[PDB]
């Protein structure tokens, strides 16, 4: 990624008169500077001479005057020197290195109608009439530059995240980097295959805000109230500022296979939400219900979940996945193997 800036100015020749203005862009791929030097001499002339100083944390890689490479005059100080145009830019682009922090640029800057050369670039004002007789500028710039950033960003989130048919959830995720900086565009929830929340899981929604120097992931939703009863591996993944990400496409790959985990994956689990009876059921012993009566049982229980369908319990039977023992405590075992279990006094009366 790119940022484009505008450096500090540490120091400036009040009688310069050449530079117009001063900006800086970094690459942070290639972590490739580029100084930015926009040029409006009073005195044009032929040729522009460029003596540039910079920290020991970049390395020249490029230098163009006039959209052209820069003659190389050579040897902290280095020579160019290229054409002179009334409108003129001084393009010079350094590898940093890993470390980053603070980057200097030194630069003495002059136009001549003579050939510039070493032995003839003034080093303060007051020298120019005598050599190179045209413009000049002297100034020194400043600025910070990240560390390179090859550290992953951590999420927390809860290992489970449950949720009910027909009723809202609202869960948080926290994401840390040492960086400190984000790109919460590319910070999702997801499934495995694609950038989506999931096949079964649609009304999976997600939102991301930078608070402090953490991301907080709201995760929320409505349940459709026929939605699959089960459960789902999801993930956070988030990207820092660097473009480091928690959990590569690869891992998530490896993770679903291999039945691992990444960081940032949760298990969502999808409940039914069950209701006691409130009609009694009246029986002869409620200590040992006859088989008509658990149909009684059962009946009643279906009768106050009427979303419960067939398909939801285990086996998609309602015989099957609701069972009801001698004291008519009922299990509800559903199509997952998961269960609710209501006691059997809460709604059974002795006759
Ligand atoms: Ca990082």
């Amino acid at each position: 990624a790119v940022t484009e800036s505008a450096p500090n100015v540490e120091y400036h020749d009040v009688k310069g008169d050449m530079i117009q203005s001063v900006t800086t862009s970094f690459d942070d791929t290639s972590r490739l500077l580029t100084w930015t030097i926009n040029l409006t001499p009073r005195q044009v002339k032929s040729n522009l001479g460029a003596l540039v100083s910079i920290s020991g944390n970049q390395e020249t890689r490029t230098v163009t005057i006039n959209g052209k490479n820069a003659a190389n005059g050579g040897v902290a100080w280095n020579l160019y020197t290229g054409e002179s145009v009334n409108n003129n830019v001084l393009r010079i682009t350094t590898q940093v290195n890993d470390t980053g922090g603070e980057v200097k640029l030194g630069l003495r800057l002059v136009t001549s109608d003579k050939k510039i050369t070493k032995t003839n670039l003034p080093l303060e004002f007051s020298q120019v009439a005598a050599t190179t007789n045209g413009s000049w500028d002297k100034a020194g710039y400043n600025t910070t530059i990240v560390e390179k950033d090859t550290e992953r960003p951590v999420v927390n989130v809860p290992s489970e995240i449950t949720v009910y048919r027909g009723e809202s959830f609202e869960y948080f995720a926290t994401v840390t980097d040492n960086s400190n900086a984000f790109d919460l565009a590319k910070t999702v929830v997801r499934w495995l295959y694609s950038n989506q929340p999931g096949r079964g899981t649609e009304w999976l929604q997600y939102s991301v805000t930078q608070v402090g120097n953490q991301l907080k992931v709201r995760i929320f939703g409505n349940v459709p109230i026929d939605t699959t009863i089960g459960d789902y591996t999801r993930y956070v993944v988030a990207t820092d500022a660097a473009g480091n990400v928690n959990a590569t496409q690869t891992e998530m790959g490896n993770a679903a296979v291999d039945k691992t985990s990444v960081n940032g994956q949760f298990k969502l689990i999808i409940r039914f939400r069950i209701k006691t009876p409130e009609n009694t059921v009246f029986v002869n012993n409620p200590n040992q219900l006859t088989e008509v009566e658990k149909n009684l049982v059962r009946e009643a229980v279906k009768k106050s979940n009427p979303d419960l369908r067939a398909q939801d319990v285990l086996n998609s039977n309602y015989v099957t996945g609701i069972t009801v023992s001698n004291n008519g405590t009922t299990t509800i075992t559903y199509r997952d193997g998961r269960k609710d279990i209501i006691d059997g006094s809460k709604f059974i009366d002795t006759r």
